C-alpha cells in the first residue's frame, strides 16, 4: 500500500522530480527503476535473508533510492549520516546484525563487519539489474521493520504499520495536497526527515534537500532556498530561527510557502509570530514526539488565537489512533492539568530497541494489549491538548528548589532584547551551582554589556523567582546546532565551562 501510493506517481507523473540535491536530481520514474533494480539485486544476493541494511551517506539522491530498494526486498534500512561518529557506526554495524552497507559516496569509517557496496559498485547494480523488478510479496509489511533509526545508542525499530499510521495522519492533518515542494533539512539519520520524505513521496511531491555545507555557508543556503520554491517547510525550530536571522528570509524568498511543520524542540511563541509576519499566507504547525513513537503523535495549528492565549505553545492534540497518559511520579495516572511524565500508547509506538532487551523493558510496556512508551518528558494535558514542560533529567534543583530548564529558557526568550537563548547549568560537581544564560542579543542601544544584562535580569525578575534567574550571561551572534539541527547543548556546555 505505502509503496503502491508511491509507485502510483511513477506512472502518473514519471517525469516529476521526486528528489533534488544541488545539481543531482531524480524523477519518480528513475526512483522506481533504480530502486527496483537494487531490490532485485538484494534478493538475488540474500535470497532468504531479511537482515537490516545500512544506508550510508548524506543528501545524495541514492539515499532515497537505497531506502526503497531495501524495503522492496523486505529489508529494513538503517540510515547513517556522514556526521555520525565512526565508533557509533561500528557499534550500529555490530548491534544491528546488518550484513550489508550501501553508500553512494565513499565510506570513510574504518573497516566494518559488514559487506560494503559503495560508489561504483552501487552504480554497477543499477546498470546490471536495470529493468528487473523484485517479487511484490518480498516488500516489508505489517509489523516487519521498515527502518531502524538509532538514538542516544539504541536502534528504534519502526514497522511498516508504524510508518503508515504516521504518514496517513501527517498527510491528512497537515493538509498536504499533491505535487508540492518539500524542504528536507534533517539528515536521514534523524527521524524528522521522515515527516517530509514519505508524505512527499506518497503525494507526488518534490523533496528539496539542503546539506550540512549550505548550513555552514548561509549565502549558499539562501541561494538554494530562493531556487527551491519550497511549499512545505519541515525543520527543527532552531533551523527556522537561524534562517530568521536573515532579513531576506521571507515570503519574498519563498512566495509559495504554504506550510511550516515543526518538531524536535520547543517552538517559541516569538518564532512562530515572526514567521507569520514574514509569511502571512503560511500555516504553522507545531508537533511533538520521540523517535520511539514514529516521528510525532501530536500536532496543532498555531494560529493568532493560539499565540494570544498560550504564552508557552502547546505541542498539540494526539493523533486519533493513539492516546496519551500523564504519569505522576508513581505508577499512578495524573489528573488533567497536573504535570507528570508523558506516556504514549498506540500503533505509533516502536516495537522496541533492536537487540536491547534490558533497554526495551525499562522504556516500553504493554497497556491493555498495546504498546506504550515512557518518554522521559514532563508535561500535562488539558482537554486533549498536550503541553510540554521539559526533559525530566533537565529538571534542575537550585538550593532547595526544582525547576524545568526549559521553563527558564522560555521566559528568557520572552524578554526584550533577546532573540535567542539557552540556559547552561553549571554544576559544582554533584549539585547545581548556578545557571549560565547564552543569549543572542536583539537590537538595542546598550553601550555596556552589564546594562543589557541588568535589563534582562530586571525583566526576568518579574517572571521568575530570584533563585531561577541565571547569575551569569554570555552573548554571541548565534546558537550552535547539532548536525540534526537542534541546539547543541553539549558544545555550549563545553565552551562556557572551559
Amino acid at each position: 500500500k505505502l509503496l503502491e501510493q508511491i509507485e502510483k506517481w511513477a506512472a502518473e507523473t514519471p517525469d516529476q522530480t521526486a528528489f533534488v540535491w544541488r545539481d543531482a536530481k531524480i524523477t519518480y520514474k528513475q526512483l522506481k527503476e533504480d530502486s527496483d533494480a537494487l531490490a532485485h539485486w538484494i534478493s538475488s544476493e540474500y535470497p532468504d535473508d531479511r537482515s537490516p541494511i545500512m544506508v550510508y551517506g548524506h543528501m545524495q539522491p541514492e539515499m532515497i533510492i537505497n531506502f526503497l530498494g531495501c524495503v522492496k526486498a523486505g529489508h529494513a534500512y538503517i540510515p547513517v549520516d556522514l556526521s555520525i561518529p565512526a565508533d557509533r557506526v561500528q557499534r550500529i554495524a555490530e548491534n544491528s546484525g546488518a550484513k550489508l552497507l550501501l553508500s553512494a559516496t565513499a565510506v570513510t569509517v574504518t573497516d566494518l563487519p559488514v559487506r560494503i557496496v559503495s560508489e561504483d559498485n552501487l552504480k554497477d547494480i543499477f546498470f546490471t539489474h536495470k529493468g528487473n523488478t523484485p517479487n511484490p510479496e518480498h516488500a516489508v509489511k505489517g509489523d516487519e521493520n521498515f527502518y531502524i533509526i538509532y538514538t542516544s545508542p539504541k536502534g528504534v525499530q519502526i514497522t511498516y504499520n508504524c510508518l503508515v499510521s504516521f504518514t496517513k495522519w501527517a498527510v491528512e492533518d497537515f493538509n498536504l495536497q499533491t505535487g508540492q515542494v518539500f524542504l528536507n533539512q534533517a539528515p536521514f539519520s534523524f527521524d524528522l526527515s521522515v515527516m517530509d520524505i514519505y508524505p512527499s513521496l506518497v503525494t507526488g511531491g518534490t523533496l528539496w534537500a539542503i546539506d550540512k555545507d549550505m548550513i555552514a555557508r548561509p549565502k549558499d543556503l539562501f541561494a538554494s532556498l530562493e531556487q527551491s520554491d519550497i511549499q512545505v517547510w519541515t525543520s527543527t525550530p532552531s533551523f527556522a530561527e537561524m534562517c530568521l536571522m536573515e532579513a531576506s528570509f521571507s515570503e519574498s524568498m519563498l512566495p509559495n510557502m504554504k506550510t511550516f511543520l515543526f518538531c524536535g524542540e520547543v517552538l517559541p511563541n516569538e518564532v512562530a509570530r515572526k514567521l507569520i509576519e514574514r509569511f502571512p499566507k503560511a500555516t504553522i504547525m507545531n508537533t511533538y514526539g520521540p523517535t520511539e513513537a514514529t516521528v510525532a503523535v501530536t500536532g496543532i495549528h498555531v494560529t493568532e488565537e493560539v499565540l494570544d492565549q498560550y504564552k508557552s505553545l502547546p505541542v498539540g492534540y494526539c493523533k486519533s489512533d493513539c492516546r496519551l497518559l500523564i504519569m505522576k511520579e508513581d505508577g499512578t495516572i495524573a489528573p488533567d492539568g497536573e504535570k507528570g511524565e508523558i506516556v504514549i500508547v498506540g500503533p505509533s509506538v516502536s516495537v522496541g530497541y533492536l537487540g536491547s532487551p534490558e533497554l526495551t523493558e525499562k522504556a516500553f510496556t504493554m497497556i491493555d494489549g498495546e504498546r506504550a512508551y515512557k518518554t522521559g518528558d514532563a508535561g500535562y494535558v488539558e482537554n486533549g491538548l498536550l503541553f510540554y514542560n521539559g526533559r525530566l533529567d533537565f529538571q534542575i534543583k537550585l538550593h532547595g528548589y526544582r525547576m524545568e530548564l526549559e521553563e527558564i529558557e522560555h521566559h528568557l526568550r520572552a524578554c526584550s532584547y533577546v532573540e535567542g537563548a539557552v540556559i547552561v547549568p553549571i554544576k559544582k560537581g554533584e549539585k547545581y551551582d548556578y545557571l549560565l544564560a547564552v543569549v543572542v542579543p536583539g537590537e538595542h542601544s546598550f553601550e555596556k554589556e552589564f546594562k543589557l544584562t541588568s535589563a534582562i535580569k530586571k525583566e526576568l525578575n518579574e517572571r521568575l523567582p530570584n533563585y531561577m534567574i541565571p547569575r551569569k550571561f554570555m552573548y554571541q551572534s548565534s546558537i550552535p546546532m547539532t548536525p540534526n539541527g537542534k541546539v547543541d547543548r553539549k558544545k555550549l556546555l563545553s565552551e562556557v565551562t572551559a
